[PDB]
């Protein structure tokens, strides 16, 4: 359970993220797919892609992104009441894409990379532990999805 104090701190730090939401979404998916190559493989869409002067080249890469973190904005300001929110992604991800939850631990430590690479001294330790909080709090509630799927 987070606290209100921290569910601000994961809002104000949201809302460093949607002063840019493509640019935090590209940079995301890239460190993704740079420091875990299996993801990469797992979209049909960019495994085309090899460079990652062509992923930051991808205009189709940079909309996904803003698709992604648009979802995950929406479901951190439901302040973890996100039943509705999180039930079509735990299918599509399981049962279609087919994807592991350690690959959401990974893109959850690629978004607090971000932060830090866009935001130096200015991404508080208060509010790193209360982003975890939040992306623990997703993957546990996905995670419980998946187990009942058999995945
Ligand atoms: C914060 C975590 C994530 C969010 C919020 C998210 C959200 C979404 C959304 C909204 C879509 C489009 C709707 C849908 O298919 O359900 C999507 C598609 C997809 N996601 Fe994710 N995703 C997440 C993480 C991941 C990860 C880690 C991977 C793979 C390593 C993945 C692979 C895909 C693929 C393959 C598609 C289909 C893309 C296409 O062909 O158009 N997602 N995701
Ligand atoms: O992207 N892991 O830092």
């Amino acid at each position: 359970v987070l606290s209100e104090g921290e569910w601000q701190l994961v809002l104000h730090v949201w809302a460093k993220v949607e002063a840019d939401v493509a640019g935090h979404g590209q940079d995301i998916l890239i460190r993704l797919f740079k420091s875990h190559p299996e993801t990469l493989e797992k979209f049909d869409r960019f495994k085309h892609l090899k460079t990652e002067a062509e992923m930051k080249a991808s205009e189709d890469l940079k909309k996904h992104g803003v698709t992604v973190l648009t979802a995950l904005g929406a479901i951190l300001k439901k302040k973890g009441h996100h039943e509705a929110e999180l039930k079509p992604l735990a299918q599509s991800h399981a049962t279609k894409h087919k994807i592991p939850i350690k690959y959401l631990e990974f893109i959850s430590e690629a978004i607090i990379h971000v932060l830090h690479s866009r935001h130096p001294g200015n991404f508080g330790a208060d509010a790193q532990g209360a982003m975890n909080k939040a992306l623990e709090l997703f993957r546990k509630d996905i995670a419980a999805k998946y187990k009942e799927l058999g995945y």
